[PDB]
Formats: structure tokens, sequence, C-alpha cells
């Protein structure tokens, strides 16, 4: 559906971009996206898809609005309006200044220090995924690898049970893309009703996961609240959820389609944390926004308060005006510009973890099965919304060419 056009909104602004079903899907959801950056399209157009709202299509603009909290702010950060008005984790809904401290608590969890008592056991993971799957000579790579990978390793951190993977990656999956089944405020809801006795649990008796180091956890040398708690951990199962975990398809779909690329990185397997970054630039897929704070005349076009502005993290390492030939993956770029990990006092907490997560996947995937290909006859088919996805991904390989460590 397309909603009234605002009055103060003007027809030649108007492109009807659906950040859930982008019309030009089936290229690649990359691609799709990147047609809001055609010669012609301005650098910031109104959709009235999707309740109405603002698209910045350049990363110069995109980082100039993750830098002015003051007009932009996160508190109601996610399309569509009423899933950014329920929307309330920690630290993501909040501006500065009070968003900062919350900030040195989820690095106690999941920062740099923790990815270092987690690297054996990642390792692990990975190299024992990766062999189980070697000689059967096929995998269906998203529910093979790239969601198990990750999620096992998050659960571990949280201290919580596989067998609850199902139910929460299906509640966390309605809130970046949604079935229709639930609003964004059910979703949340009901991911709270999980957390909420064990957020009291952990309180009552602390133990070492990170739903305890969070829930007994001070900010600024207060003690943090229960429902603060509860906010922060929901983000945390969020971004353990539904993040790297379709980063990683994007990326293992690429090297299934590209044999050059691959023998590169087996090869010179120095190149793969360079790779890595180039990959994220690439095979960028977020995108959540702001929410205007006041009027505001911004790139010659007047926004209103109460507007919302799509932001997309996505489109700035896509843009050719920050990076060339930007549909090009080149390992040895010198300058990798993006915005995927987000701009602004929000960088992304989780990602030296899903770095790291990365390139355990490239080195240990490349040793075991450096020949594959997408299977015969198989189309890869994209999904969009705050973050985007690969349906699903069939390879095959052939066994003989493959090594047991
Ligand atoms: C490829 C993987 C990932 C990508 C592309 C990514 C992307 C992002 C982006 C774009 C933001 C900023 C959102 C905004 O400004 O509104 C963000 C924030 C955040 N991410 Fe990541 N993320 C990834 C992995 C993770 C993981 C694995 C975790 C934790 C398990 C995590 C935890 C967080 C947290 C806690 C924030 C909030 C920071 C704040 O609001 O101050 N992320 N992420
Ligand atoms: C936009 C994000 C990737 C970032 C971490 C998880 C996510 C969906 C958020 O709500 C904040
Ligand atoms: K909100």
């Amino acid at each position: 559906n397309l909603a009234p056009l605002p009055p103060h909104v003007p027809e030649h602004l108007v492109f009807d971009f659906d950040m859930y079903n982008p019309s030009n899907l089936s290229a690649g959801v990359q691609e799709a996206w990147a047609v809001l950056q055609e010669s012609n399209v301005p650098d910031l157009v109104w959709t009235r898809c999707n309740g109405g709202h603002w698209i910045a299509t350049r990363g110069q603009l995109i980082r100039e609005a993750y830098e002015d909290y003051r007009h932009f702010s996160s508190e109601c950060p996610f399309i569509p309006r009423e899933a950014g008005e329920a929307y309330d984790f920690i630290p993501t809904s909040m501006d500065p200044p009070e968003q900062r401290q919350f900030r040195a608590l989820a690095n106690q969890v999941v920062g740099m220090p923790v990815v270092d008592k987690l690297e054996n056991r990642i390792q692990e993971l990975a190299c024992s995924l990766i062999e189980s799957l070697r000689p059967q000579g096929q995998c269906n790579f998203t529910e093979d690898y790239a969601e198990p990978f990750p999620i096992r390793i998050f659960m571990l951190l949280a201290g919580l049970p596989e067998e609850d993977i199902p139910h929460l990656k299906y509640l966390t999956d309605q809130m970046t893309r949604p079935d229709g089944s639930m609003t964004f405020a059910e979703a949340k809801e009901a991911l709270y009703d999980y957390l909420i006795p064990i957020i009291e649990q952990r309180r009552q008796k602390p133990g070492t996961d990170a739903i305890s180091i969070v829930a007994n956890g001070q900010v600024n040398g207060r003690p943090i609240t229960s429902d603060e708690a509860k906010r922060m951990c929901g983000l945390l199962l969020v971004g353990g959820l539904d993040t790297v975990v379709n980063f990683l398809s994007f990326s293992m779909e690429f090297l299934a389609k590209s044999p050059e690329h691959r023998q590169e990185l087996i090869e010179r397997p120095e190149r793969i944390p360079a790779a890595c970054e180039e990959l994220l630039r690439r095979f960028s897929l977020v995108a959540d926004g702001r929410i205007l704070t006041s009027d505001y005349e911004f790139h010659g076009v007047q926004l209103k308060k109460g507007d919302q502005i799509l932001l997309p993290q996505m489109l700035s390492g896509l843009d050719e005006r920050e990076n060339a030939c930007p549909m090009h993956v080149d390992f040895s770029r010198q300058k990798v510009s993006h915005t995927t990990f987000g701009h602004g006092s929000h960088l992304c907490l989780g990602q030296h973890l899903a770095r790291r997560e990365i390139i355990v996947t490239l080195k240990e995937w490349l040793t075991r099965i450096p020949d594959f290909s997408i299977a015969p006859g198989a189309q890869i088919q994209h999904k969009s919304g705050i973050v985007s996805g690969v349906q699903a991904l069939p390879l095959v390989w052939d066994p003989a060419t493959t090594k047991a460590v």
C-alpha cells in the first residue's frame, strides 16, 4: 500500500521503494537497493511504502545524518512507524548523552576481551561443522552452517539452551523481516516473555554467562534495572541470531560463484582479513534509520519533526562516490569505505565477534572445501528488510577435491 503523500513532500522526490520487498530483488538484494543510486535519483527521496518515509541514498548524507543525533534521533529507529515506536532496545533506542553508559556494559559481554575467551570454541565449532559436511558433497548452507555456527556460539555465550533456537530465531526474524503473522510489538513482547524470568533467575543466582553479566551489571557506577537489562539482552539476542547468520550466506554465495576469488585466498591466506572487509562492504546488509526531532532543511529538502528517515548502512559502501566500481569485489582495494557496522555513536559493538566468525569461516571452509559451486539449476533468492539475507543456498562439491584436516 502507498500512504497518502504528506503536504510538505514534493512529487519530484517521490520514489516508491519498498525496503521489505524491493522491485529489483531478483537481481540480488544489494543490487535491488542500488537502484536508489542510479544517476537520475536524488540524494534524498520519499517513499510512500511502509507508511511513508525519507531515504538517504548516498554515503555522504547517510554519514552526516548518523553523526547528527540532535536532528536524527534513534528513539524511533525502525520503519514502519509502529515498529520504531515499539522498538526500545538498549543502547540503540537512546541518543547521547544517556546512550553512552550502556555501551560499556554491552562491551563486557560481546567486546574484544570476550572474543578472546571464545576464540578456541569458535574455531572448534567451525571446524567440526565443516568437517561433518565435507564428505557429503552438498549442503544447504543457510541451515547447515550460516545459522548454527554463529547462533550456537551466541547461545553458549548467553547460557541459553540450543533447543530454544527455533523459537528465538523465529521471533528475531519477525523484527527484521516480518512474515506478517506478528507485529514488531508482538515479537518484542514474546522475546521479553522469554527473557524476563531468566533475567530474574540470574539476578537471584548469577552465573558467568552474558545474561548474568548484563543483569547484574553497573552503568556509570549505579545498578542496572531489571527493565534495562531486559532491553539490552533483547538486542544482544537479535545481534546474535540475525546478523552474521545472513552475512555468511552472501559471502559463501559469492565464493561459490567466483573460483578466482577462492583461489586468491587459498594461495594468499594472509589476505583473508582484507577479504573479510571487502566482503563486508560489497555484501553489506543492514538498513535502519532515525526520526526527525525538529523541522530541518537537509541538503535542500524540508524535513518535518516526526518524519522518519531510512539511512541505509548498506548503501554507503556501494556508492560509487565512496568506492569506484562498487559492485566489483577487489580484495586488494586500498581504501575500503563502508558503514556496514554503522556510523556515529551507535557503532556496532558486536563487530569484533562478527569479524572473527567471518574470518574463521573463510579460512576453515577453504582449507577443507576449496572447490564448490551453486547446486545445478539453482537460482539464489534473497530477502530484504532491516537486515537482508539469503533464502536458501544449496552448494555442491566433489568430495575427492576436499581435505580432512
Ligand atoms: C555482520 C554482522 C553485523 C552487522 C553488519 C551489524 C551491524 C550493526 C549496525 C549497522 C549497528 C548500528 C545500528 C544503528 O545505528 O541504529 C549495530 C549496532 C549494534 N550491534 Fe551490530 N552488527 C553485526 C553483528 C553484531 C553481533 C554479532 C552483535 C552481538 C551479538 C551485535 C551487537 C550490536 C549492538 C549491541 C549494537 C548497538 C550499539 C548501540 O546502539 O550503541 N552486532 N550493528
Ligand atoms: C540494526 C541492527 C543490526 C543493530 C543490531 C541488531 C539490529 C537489528 C538492531 O536492532 C541494532
Ligand atoms: K521507540
